[PDB]
């Protein structure tokens, strides 16, 4: 009954092509309609292959527009390019002037940082004097600022580095004084030592204008320091081999409110004696998930107490690779929160005190091992950069909701010549009374030096050591860059419907027809 | 005849599903085909709900591309950070040196601005001397530069502020001299007093290169001013509490040719003694209408004689809210063109002259009312910023066709050391003959001071007071950001057609079928 | 048999509308169904006109996203704003001090460049002394730096201009010393004379951080030059009429590795005595072909040995138009590689030596022709800019795959005051031994001057002539802007299918139906 069931199907079905093939007029008619059906099906499949290829590519649609939705005021991190305090540096210069031998200066100072620095210098110097020419590269790394920072307790350095009271002369967010003890947070940098981060107390709307922004006056000069008739250097502290080296000014980093700043990768420089204007144009980027792109809401290596950034993830991935291979952490990269209690690669590993007296081969072997650790870390950093598979293995992706800022950099000398610039001196020393901050028991030396240097007669030259920062929102409207799926499932279904209705002519109520036909064939 | 009409319909209709339900093979067949039809309709409706939700969302499509279509050369507005003329400031300093009492200096000068300033200072001082400690905040606002600008006639300040002849030493657009009297327009700023806007005489194509741009030399230094052995201040004029304060240099704003500049929100700073290069990269943004977005072709609060900007609309909305509530206009925001004849909030409201002799409680009550007005304006400004509904109520939207500029900021000391820098002095004083401009009857004092200060021997130090601005188009091709409707009505119709042809199988020539069926049912 | 064939067609066809028109119930029925068919067809055609208008518009889809794919480290081109060597300039100043007459100084120097310069000055001066007032404009162009560069052999200028050994004190890419003879390439600029381009030796991944970037120290000051008691000028070399003129510092251009820099259109300025930080944010733009946009993979006027840029194409198009009309090439635009051996427009065309003795009318006519050539070139440059058809005729299009860089500009005084800045002097003169480079047979004069100027006691002032550049990648992730076709042929086919299934109801297996019908009509 195959002929009968196919004939009944052809007479009752809605399939637009089958009846002509079944109820053919002649052999040539059946052949033609067969080739028409074949051609329709072939073009159908060829087009659907392209359609499904487009869909499974998972394209993205990106829109850029200006929206009034506000973003939080950026956090400002300031690092003084002079890492140590003026008094400590002057004291060190005077001691090295008085006696060049570091061994004689171990217990000559009341400051713990000076004593530790002298101990380290005395422990390293005899080997330097004996083996400088034989192994110059080893001592080029041992006598470095980062190396000393990794071998001295951070709590000891923090008391000798730049202090907030001696760095931020004045602060003003909007029309109110900054709560200097509530808004400023101190964090440690291997090269800049003490650094300070400003966080505005708080969603809220963003106000425009310089007067509505963040204005601060900082002491960043080095004219207070003693001037030497001949060049003399503090070992380790003065590093001519660094790319920053003897730079004078402030390193300013503009970043979201709850993110770790990275001065050596991002930020801006402000010379002393100039007023820097930072016109901030906010931006927001919204990203979508795995099938269409890559984004992450949290740092894989983090602890979940900081706003996510891709730079932090990449740096922590590099640190993870360094720790895994070399067995130590690089001081130039953040410590892993989940893998604490890891010694720095530049740590001397309890370098013995007896090396101060004899430059024995054992002490040199310890320094050799330190240099080998540094070289291991450096090689791992370079290898991983080219090793793209390692970067992908860390699963570092851009944030799914990122706030970023564009900076309009500008400069202008802050203390004007003549009586125009007297306002700066009156504010710093007459109203804020900057000198009287240091009239304390343990800060008398700084007080006398600032009293002598900043007297009224030398106003024009002395005031050049100060700098002013103005961080203001120049455009309250935020440029939003939102990513979205370009080709959804509904659009895919619509395209499939159009192609089904164009080429083959069948529908879903008509693909039931063939289902009933196959049931009838089964139960024939 | 219901059965007959439905049977005839099923036998003659093209509806792909109904005939199987009507001409059912059996009860199970009718049930199946009914559930197939129901399922098709349900999926149809579920997909069309999503489709219509997408359509009525009115999505936008944004394209970013580089096009050769030119944009007009940007207008350049320059404000000298020294608001007053050198002669006026020196005279004021000398008078305050000679006699500290302002009452004795009312009629001691021939300049009207000096007389008005002395009158205001003498009217405010007795209350300051008596009530400074009791009400410090009130006098912190009364003795302000903005307050004095709002209580002195602008036509009086304009003659004492910085003049164009004494500010723009030289100008050159392309290879031709700037028409200094045709291209420069003076406008008043509450803090910078006199400011000047350059408008190029003119669509036209944009030329690249520094030599094809706008080059000008300006006198912005303050070394000409007298240097005092002790700090003495001009009340109101010197404001240590401002975020700009004693800054020295030029405030440069780059904006479209026919727009009001806003130096305190946008612009760049140029220190004296440096050559500033402003590499301009033009941009154009095209936006579309209400159903898909928000854009406006004209400022709602404006008069229609200026190119539209969103910043102007927002500032005028803030001014409108201030005037409505406090009954006065803030001097820090533009005056409303449609609501002229409104006194500033900082206006003293005809403060009597008798206060110069007695510090009576009545005079203090008038100052108290002035302070209350200032505080009302400040509170309204802060409240409206958080009050997002007010911002929406002003109907401020970004322009539908906006031209914007990106600035590449750079600096370099303009007068080179040695004979290299002699070209600057030769141009300023040998060819332009800058000193001989001031050899007039009412400008002799300035002429002598410039003759003494800018002599040949002191060339190296004296020339540091000048600055040079170079504004040039760095990329003649414009980055265009055009917004367009992503999902048009035709695309919606195509998607509806695809879905109709996929799920239900009906068409419009087939939805006539049911129309005839219902007519037949009516006329049965 | 027309009625029979149409009836059989209507009874057997799947066309959803024709059977109702053919097998009409009544006259009103036939009329209605005819108008329904007409309406369906009309709406169909109206929608397809819009669809085809959208398709043949060839719209583009642009996506902006952040990707980890690296781009090559940018090439850095540095031009000293002091074009000539210190020794040559000092010698010229001394000779013009000793004797003002240029004719007496023809053979007084051993340097070939000085002799050629004196010959040119002596050939031009007698006409200048006689006809300065009559034709000031002619001599304003003849006595120009560009004019002298076009009339003196480049190989002669290169030996007298700034040398690499006396310009780049130190270089460091990543942690390694730059191969100063392999990575630096010298190229000639008409205004800056000798300029140098740095190309990193090498796809490769991009490393972040200042210490991983390019750090260099350059001598760019002019304090070494003799200071004159009175203003005296070198004719042609000192050009007060230029927009750059007496600027002191370095012109820094950041561009892709294999592209010609254009300092006068792109770049940044760095003053001496400051450390410039160039935070590089890379970008990549991908563009598509003729039907959807315009892009080119190679410069039409180029030789195919340089990475394509639109700026180069536009400049070479301008040069092509200048050469075609004026018969000469402008020195301010690149020479056409395919049309070499073309004299500059500013070339004096073998100006005779006899003019040194007599200011005859013939010599003035030659200078007049030179001025006419310059004016022709200038007029052609201006005319072509407005002549948009010429710009289109050159077929200059943006590159199909372009790499661009965004620069974060910052400054900070490099040599710190006091012992902090001793590192810079120790590096320059103690380790690099900058003075000892010039202790050669033909450079003794420079050696003595640098020995005297850079002594230890004058460390603070003398070191201000140096500058430091730090070019580092601030964001290793690249912002990609890719253009793609928005409306493909497959989408067009899907929309046609949806519209065919919505309005008219026909398919392709049903447009065969009418093909068989017309065959039957033919063979009736
Ligand atoms: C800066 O902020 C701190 C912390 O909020 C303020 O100190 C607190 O003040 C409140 C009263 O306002 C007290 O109850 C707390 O005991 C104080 N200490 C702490 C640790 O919270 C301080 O007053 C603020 N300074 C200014 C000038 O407002
Ligand atoms: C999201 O990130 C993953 C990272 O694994 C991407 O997958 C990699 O894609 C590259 C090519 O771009 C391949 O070479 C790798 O082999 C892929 N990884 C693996 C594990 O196979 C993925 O393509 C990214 N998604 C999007 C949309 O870009
Ligand atoms: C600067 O522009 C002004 C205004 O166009 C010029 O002054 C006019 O010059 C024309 C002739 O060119 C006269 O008919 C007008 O009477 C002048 N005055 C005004 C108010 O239009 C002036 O000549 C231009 N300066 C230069 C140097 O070209
Ligand atoms: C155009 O602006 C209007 C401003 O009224 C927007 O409508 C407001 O939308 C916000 C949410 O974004 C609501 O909270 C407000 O209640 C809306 N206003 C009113 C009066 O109801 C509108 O959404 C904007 N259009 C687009 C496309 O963004
Ligand atoms: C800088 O690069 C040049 C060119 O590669 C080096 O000179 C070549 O060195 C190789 C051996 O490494 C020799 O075979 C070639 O003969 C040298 N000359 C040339 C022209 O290739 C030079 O050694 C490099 N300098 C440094 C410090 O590495
Ligand atoms: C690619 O460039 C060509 C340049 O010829 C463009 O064609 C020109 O378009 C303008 C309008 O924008 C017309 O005025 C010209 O007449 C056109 N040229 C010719 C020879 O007719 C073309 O439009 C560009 N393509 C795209 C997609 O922008
Ligand atoms: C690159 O990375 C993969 C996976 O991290 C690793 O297996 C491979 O050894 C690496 N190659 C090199 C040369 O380090
Ligand atoms: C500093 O402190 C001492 C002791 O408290 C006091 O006598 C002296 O007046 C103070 N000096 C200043 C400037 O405050
Ligand atoms: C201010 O200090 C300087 C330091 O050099 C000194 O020369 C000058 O005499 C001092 N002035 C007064 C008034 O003490
Ligand atoms: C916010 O704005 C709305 C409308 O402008 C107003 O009714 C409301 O009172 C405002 N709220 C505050 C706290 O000012
Ligand atoms: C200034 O003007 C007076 C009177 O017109 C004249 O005698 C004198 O020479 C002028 N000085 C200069 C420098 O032009
Ligand atoms: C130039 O002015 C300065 C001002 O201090 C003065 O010392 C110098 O003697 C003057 N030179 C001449 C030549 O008048
Ligand atoms: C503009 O360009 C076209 C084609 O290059 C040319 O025919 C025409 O003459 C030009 N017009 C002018 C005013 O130069
Ligand atoms: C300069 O060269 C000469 C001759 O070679 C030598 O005597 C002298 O010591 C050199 N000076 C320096 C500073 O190297
Ligand atoms: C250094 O050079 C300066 C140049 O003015 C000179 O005054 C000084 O005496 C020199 N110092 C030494 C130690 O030669």
């Amino acid at each position: 009954a195959i002929r009968d069931v196919m004939t009944k199907f052809a007479e009752q079905t809605t399939m637009h092509g089958v009846p002509k093939v079944i109820n053919a007029k002649s052999s040539m008619g059946r052949l033609f309609w067969s080739l028409v059906c074949l051609a329709a099906g072939a073009m159908f499949c060829l087009q659907m292959s392209e359609v499904l290829q487009r869909y499974f590519s998972y394209p993205k649609k990106v829109t850029v527009e200006v929206v009034p939705t506000p973003v939080p005021f950026p956090s400002i991190s300031i690092c003084n390019m002079r890492n140590l305090d003026v008094h400590i540096l002057n004291t060190l210069n005077r001691m090295f002037i008085e006696d060049d031998r570091p061994f004689s200066n171990i217990n000559k100072s009341e400051h713990e940082f000076i004593r530790a620095y002298m101990k380290k210098v005395a422990k390293y110097a005899p080997l330097f004097w004996n083996y400088q020419d034989e192994y110059p590269e080893v001592f080029q790394e041992i006598f470095s600022r980062t190396t000393f920072s990794a071998n001295i307790d951070p709590e000891v350095i923090a008391l000798a580095a730049v202090q907030l009271e001696g760095f931020v002369v004045n602060c003003h967010y909007a029309g109110h004084r900054c709560n200097k003890t509530r808004d400023f947070y101190r964090f440690f940098d291997p090269y800049y030592f003490n650094c300070f981060t400003y966080k505005a107390h708080e969603e809220d709307n963003l106000s425009e204008g310089i007067e509505n922004g963040w204005s601060s006056i900082l002491l960043s000069g080095s004219g207070m320091l003693d001037k030497n008739d001949e060049i003399r250097m503090l070992p380790g502290l003065h590093e001519w081999r660094s790319a920053v080296s003897a730079s004078e000014g402030v390193r300013v980093v503009i970043h979201p409110p709850s993110t770790t700043p990275y001065p050596f990768t991002e930020g801006y420089d402000v010379p002393p004696g100039f007023s820097a204007s930072f016109g901030i144009h906010p931006r927001r980027n919204i990203r979508i998930g795995p099938p269409h792109g890559n984004c992450s809401d949290k740092n894989p290596f983090g602890d979940g107490t900081e706003r996510y950034r891709l730079m932090a993830c990449q740096k922590m991935c590099m640190q993870h690779y360094i720790v895994e291979t070399c067995g130590c952490a690089d001081v130039g990269l953040p410590k892993l929160p989940l893998q604490a209690n890891i010694s720095w690669c530049r740590d001397d590993d309890n370098f013995p005190d007896e090396c101060m007296f004899t430059a024995s081969e054992e002490c040199l072997q310890l320094l050799m091992q330190l240099h080998n650790r540094i070289k291991c870390a450096r090689s791992i950093k370079s290898k991983i950069t080219k090793n793209t598979t390692a970067m992908e293995a860390c699963n570092c992706f851009p944030p799914c909701d990122e706030v970023s800022y564009d900076v309009s950099y500008s400069l202008s000398k802050w203390p004007s010549a003549g009586y125009e610039g007297d306002a700066a001196y009156f504010d710093v020393f007459g109203i804020e009374k900057f000198n009287e901050r240091f009239n304390k028991t343990g800060t008398q030396g700084k007080y006398e030096l600032f009293t002598k240097y900043f007297n009224v007669s030398n106003r024009e030259e002395s005031m050049k050591d100060f700098a002013r920062l103005n961080v203001y929102i120049a455009d309250s409207n935020v440029v939003k860059t939102q990513e979205s799926e370009d080709y959804t499932r509904n659009q895919l279904v619509s395209d499939i419907g159009g192609q089904l209705g164009l080429w083959v002519g069948i529908s879903l109520i008509t693909l039931a027809e063939v289902l009933e036909l196959i049931i009838d064939l089964f139960r024939l």
